[PDB]
């Protein structure tokens, strides 16, 4: 519930802020006298005496009006008369049940003129606005400020005896804190240590088009445009909203450089109704090779399923059913990276901060070979970059797509063989002679998509082994 | 079937809840003792002896007394006899059948009655709202809650022994989970297991929408289409600040979306393509126009790959630069490969949908990135002072006269990468001059050109030498 | 053709809203069953008994009433009873034709009065406003 | 599209009387009237919008007008 | 001293509901929870908050507590 925050100056001197008032009234003021509870260890010499009785009637008269015009006498209410540096004040407060924020301009102006012709009788205060209500913003732009129950302790409690004089209130939890000091100082204590996010109508909106994002794999501005311009335009009309477009694209790739697996991304939503139409189906089956027992590798392949055993290697001259659909995952997926392998010293150049490495028509090196044997078989390793500080690259399924034998690892100006059999025992061969014709097209992203997916409509058990097993 | 929560306080203290009972009251009260059933492990000793008395019999006469009002004596029903922090209360549930919830205050009103003349004899219990029934709002303004079968496993169950003293009910289900926390427990586990609108954006996409149909390339058409459209949008306060936004979206829109090829396609079919410049530039250089005209229409339609590029190769002033300036002034957006500048020749060319070299020489510090664009392969290549950038395959143009293949690397040359650029363009063998007379090509000559193209269709052959006129 | 858009709440409690209802109302209220029609695919499970039958009783004398001080018998009409989350609401709608937007107002506090008289048998329902016609402006 | 404000209004007033009197400089401003130079000077931003309205009407004239 | 508002509040409660989980950098934060990331980076000044408050946590854990 919240409330609303009113200020009302208390006229200090009654012959410049009420001139020409009755001297029965100012009599009346002054013969009303004061004193604390038994059980209030505030000082009654610091307090006042006929200021403290106007407070009174005037917060008095205000709760009786507020309760008169809102139908709401079981409303909470918290009032409390201070000691301004230069003229007295009350930081009033009064919950918002009944009272809407555009009927509270009404209702101040309707109390301050029945104050004014009940308790001054007729006469209005010359004080620089000695009736308002706060403000979220100085003049009149900001709107009323609708505080949380947060705010009593916050800045009302806090107030000791010099500045504080009185208080009214009739919630219990603010009782005994009324004209004790020691109350008031173990409430803003026990505030102080029970203490997140923060809701508005302009993050509410961003929280869903981030996600959104997201969702619809846009990771730049040519992706959002792909969707939809006026989309993209609405979101980058002015430079608060021009900012906003790179916020949100530094977080969306910032979170999907930590999603969970990239089969998340890669894998589709709705099953397939027509496989045979699939350019990787055809490819699969032309090379000799179960469509399906190809797809299931692939399934286990990218979900890290295998481990040691989670790599993938298409042997054959290029562009054999190899290169075709090593284009189309890396069109598809986010990011990719091609292996430099004419780049000994750093080959991995182009693949940082990707989330597929692919090897086209590129032999293997020496220098990288046994910081990619840990990355290709279920490890963690930190590799150099070129001219940049290292970095981690998490187990990711690696595609090799190259004509000559992987086995006869280059090591500058020589070749070895001693990584034959440690590369072999963690790759799987797909040996993809059968060269596809000039009219075979190319693969799409919705294809790969539609074969990651039916992948997963047809399971079948994967033996870990080299040789993959051809289609009889 | 729903459920009515009906809370019924239970009199615990005698003398201050039930003012001037008789003493065979509490004897009777007292006397009474009750044992839990054999196959219960909760402790007797927490649970009272004298309020639980009290509580079975409001219980039983409750039910009595609801089968007779509401006409189902077959009616499920769920008591659990509780201990407040300060004061006894029982959960009695029973089903809606027979009695309804606008006509449930009468029957609850004669159900307290009868059970005041009945169990206390005349004398009302002084407890706080003692008898009533759980509404589904907390207040004067909210109808008679009906709960389900799932609200008892959900609050009344989690309970223990600190809250629990009884508990009575017929279902065969919750029988064992009557006086057994063990059962309590186990069926408390087993039942849980964009847009944006505004008056700013509104006009800022409107004239998007209109210069992406107006087409307007640079700053400087938008002042020739219009100047007061230009002069407005620059008087607000931020000046500069999202006309260049603008133009870049507009750009990148008509770039990624539409391509040169969409209007490249002449509207009207060709009339005479013997009146046309090209036409005559490649008839008179002794080069079938058909086949040039197939290569073009295939290389703007990147239909060739590793060979979409045409090399209009011979002397200068031969007709090599006359097609160029044509086909990069129709074409919306057009620029230059610098090739002076070995480290970022193509400055020019940013966002493009043609690109021209004009006497182009291919460099050692680019030769890697020319063979995968001229070759109609994605690539990532590094601007002028701006970050990275990926050239998608896009129709390239050389007119150089020097040759292409010789790659220059300072004060030397080297033939290396000869074969690979050799197999990935055409070269042509334009000798002849033209007069002072023949005029420069048009923008309506190039749409022309393609529209014959498109009429004429041939086998394109991916070979060295474009085929000569016979 | 236009039409009055006119609300009313049906008692949610007649214990509480109508104090001290004679015992024959509610008996009548109680025992009182309906079905579905022939042409009715709505689950009788879910509908309410006695609300239906106050809201049939409600309805049926509202329309007679209106009929009876309008002297259009021919006239239409659009009743629709509701079930809100905090108190059951009725809508009621009636031709504009014969009745000005002046004595509308003293034709709706005649037939409130009647119905307060006859219906409720002399017991001012304890809902705020709980007959009232629809305005142009909350307020 | 066009914009309406005040402030688009005066722009686009003094661009076209910029365009009228031909001018092309600071100095033809202050040769031909040298107080809204300096009523204009005044305030910061219009500092940049005389910058702007000077290359606007160049533009303009190079675009219209010819040698 | 100890000024109060509500912008400062809610900063006070984050850094100390981040503190108790040992938050590095930004990569925690998306481990954690990317929703509450989202949250603040949807505003204009949590850009120059965020890059305090990884520095103000880090020089805390190091001066106060021990491994």
């Amino acid at each position: 519930p919240g409330f609303y925050e009113i200020v009302i100056k208390v006229p200090s001197d009654l012959d410049e802020h009420l001139p020409g008032i009755s001297d029965s009234f100012v009599n009346w003021v002054a013969e009303k006298e004061w004193e604390l509870p038994p059980d209030s260890d505030m000082d009654l010499n610091l307090i006042e005496q006929a200021p403290l009785t106007v407070a009174e009637k005037l917060q008095r008269d205000f709760l009786t009006e507020w309760r008169r015009v809102s139908k709401a006498p079981e409303a909470l209410f918290f009032v409390q008369f201070e000691k301004g540096e230069s003229y007295f004040h009350m930081h009033v407060l009064v919950e918002t049940t009944g009272v809407k924020s555009m009927v509270l301009g009404r209702f101040l102006s309707q109390i301050r003129e029945k104050l004014i012709q009940r308790i001054y009788r007729g006469i209005e205060p010359t004080l620089p606005n000695w009736f308002a209500v706060t403000k979220t913003r100085n003049g009149a732009g900001g709107g009323n400020k609708v505080v949380d129950e947060s705010y009593i302790p916050n800045y009302l409690l806090p107030k000791t005896q010099p500045e504080l004089q009185w208080a009214w209130t009739n919630m219990e939890q603010y009782l005994s804190a009324c004209l004790n000091l020691t109350e008031r100082k173990r409430l803003v204590a026990q505030h102080l240590t029970h203490v997140p996010v923060i809701r508005s109508k302009t993050s509410a909106r961003y929280m869903e088009l981030v996600g959104w994002l997201v969702d619809k794999g846009i990771t730049s501005e040519k992706q959002w445009i792909q969707e939809d311009q006026a989309s993209y335009i609405s979101f980058n009309a002015a430079s608060n909203s021009r900012s906003q477009i790179k916020a949100a694209l530094d977080n969306a790739g910032k979170i999907m450089s930590l999603t969970k697996t990239a089969p998340d991304y890669l894998v589709g939503q709705q099953p397939v109704e027509d496989i045979s139409s699939n350019r990787i189906y055809k490819i699969l089956e032309l090379n000799g090779y179960d469509p399906q027992y190809a797809a299931s590798v692939f399934l286990g392949w990218a979900t890290k399923k295998f481990g040691k055993r989670n790599t993938i290697w298409l042997f054959g001259p290029a562009t054999t059913g190899k290169t075709n659909i090593a284009e189309a995952i890396a069109h598809t997926v986010p990011f990719y990276g091609c292996v430099n392998w004419t780049n000994e010293n750093f080959p991995f150049n182009d693949c940082v901060d990707k989330m597929v490495i692919w090897w086209e028509e590129g032999k293997m090196t020496a220098k990288v070979v046994e910081s990619a044997k840990a990355i290709l078989g279920g490890s963690k390793v930190r590799v150099d970059q070129k001219c940049k500080s290292s970095a981690q690259i998490d187990p990711t399924p690696v595609i090799v797509t190259s004509n000559t034998n992987m086995c006869a690892v280059i090591d500058g100006n020589s070749t070895t063989f001693e990584h034959q059999q440690p590369l072999q025992d963690r790759m799987f061969k797909f040996e993809l002679t059968r060269r596809l014709d000039h009219d075979f097209g190319k693969v799409t992203k919705q294809e790969v998509k539609d074969f990651f997916r039916w992948a997963k409509d047809h399971v079948v058990e994967v033996e870990h082994e080299f040789y993959v097993k051809k289609g009889g």
